[PDB]
RNA sequence: GGAUCCAUUGCACUCCGGAUCCAGGAGAUACCAUGAUCACGAAGGUGGUUUUCCU
C-alpha cells in the first residue's frame, strides 16, 4: 500500500505465453515512464502476475492509479505497489542486503570408443589364424564363402564348389557358444586353379534361396588384415 | 512448444505443479532388423522399440 518504484500485477490471464505478455504490458505501461524491467514467470507460485519496474515511483504511482482494473485479455489488471524494492531498485540504493549434461555425455562417449580401442588392441595380440587349430593346408587353394543360408548343408555346398575342381576340405563356421552356424566356410581345393576358378564365377551364385559371397581366404594370405571383429573385414552392407 | 484434463488469485527477482498424449530438438537404449567377408562376436552407424531431458 505505500509507494513503489515497482508495481505487482495480478489477476492476469495465464493462457499468454512470457514473451508476449511481457511485450504487451511494455507497451501498455511504458506511456507512463521508462521502465527498467518487466519480470513474468509461468511458474505455479508466479503464473497470473508481472512486476514492472519503473526508473520513477511517479510513473508508478500514475501506472497504478490509471490502470487499475484496466481490460487485459480479457480480465480486469489489479495492480498494488510491490511490498519490497526490486532487487535493482536496491542495489541502486545501496539498500541491497541478500560437469554440465553436455560435459557427462561427450565425455562418456570418449571413453567408451578408448576403452573399445584397448580392447581390440588386446584381442589382436591373441589373434593369429597360422596358431589355430582350425585353418589347415594352403591358404593359396583356400576359397571363403559367407552370406550362406544358415540352413545349407555341408553338402549342398560340397556340391556346389566341386563343379570347378576337386575338393581336398570343407569347414564351416558354427558359434562355439550356440553352435548356430555363421553363414560362412573355407574350402581348400587340392590345386589353386580351381580356387581361381570358383572366385571369377562362383560370387553370387544362389544356394538354398540366398546369394552368397565369394572370395579369396586373406587371413593368411594379405599383409594387414584383419578380421571385422578387429575393426577390419570387408563388405559394406552397414557403412551406415 | 501444443492438445486435453486437473490444480492454482499466487509478492517475485537462482528453472522448475500433476496427468495423458502429440510435433521438433538433444541424450540414452540392455532388446529387434540391418541375418556385417576370415575360423564364436566388432564397436558403432542407420531404421525400430523403450525411455530421460529441452521447446
Ligand atoms: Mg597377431
Ligand atoms: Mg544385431
Ligand atoms: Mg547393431
Amino acid at each position: 500500500t505505500r509507494p513503489n518504484h515497482t508495481i505487482y500485477i495480478n489477476n492476469l490471464n495465464e493462457k499468454i505465453k512470457k514473451d508476449e505478455l511481457k511485450k504487451s504490458l511494455y507497451a501498455i505501461f511504458s506511456q507512463f515512464g521508462q521502465i527498467l524491467d518487466i519480470l513474468v514467470s509461468r511458474s505455479l507460485k508466479m503464473r497470473g502476475q508481472a512486476f514492472v519496474i519503473f526508473k520513477e515511483v511517479s510513473s508508478a504511482t500514475n501506472a497504478l492509479r490509471s490502470m487499475q482494473g484496466f481490460p487485459f485479455y480479457d480480465k480486469p489488471m489489479r495492480i498494488q505497489y510491490a511490498k519490497t524494492d526490486s532487487d535493482i531498485i536496491a542495489k541502486m540504493k545501496g539498500t541491497f542486503v541478500e560437469e554440465t549434461r553436455e560435459e557427462r555425455m561427450e565425455r562418456k562417449r570418449r571413453e567408451k570408443i578408448e576403452r573399445r580401442q584397448q580392447e581390440v588392441e588386446t584381442e589382436l595380440k591373441m589373434w593369429d589364424p597360422h596358431n589355430d587349430p582350425n585353418a589347415q593346408g594352403d591358404a593359396f587353394k583356400t576359397l571363403f564363402v559367407a552370406r550362406v543360408n544358415y540352413d545349407t548343408t555341408e553338402s549342398k555346398l560340397r556340391r556346389e564348389f566341386e563343379v570347378y575342381g576337386p575338393i581336398k576340405r570343407i569347414h564351416m563356421v558354427y558359434s562355439k557358444r550356440s553352435g548356430k552356424p555363421r553363414g560362412y566356410a573355407f574350402i581348400e581345393y587340392e590345386h589353386e586353379r580351381d580356387m581361381h576358378s570358383a572366385y571369377k564365377h562362383a560370387d553370387g551364385k544362389k544356394i538354398d534361396g540366398r546369394r552368397v559371397l565369394v572370395d579369396v581366404e586373406r587371413g593368411r594370405t594379405v599383409k594387414g588384415w584383419r578380421p571385422r571383429r578387429l575393426g577390419g573385414g570387408l563388405g559394406g552392407t552397414r557403412r551406415g
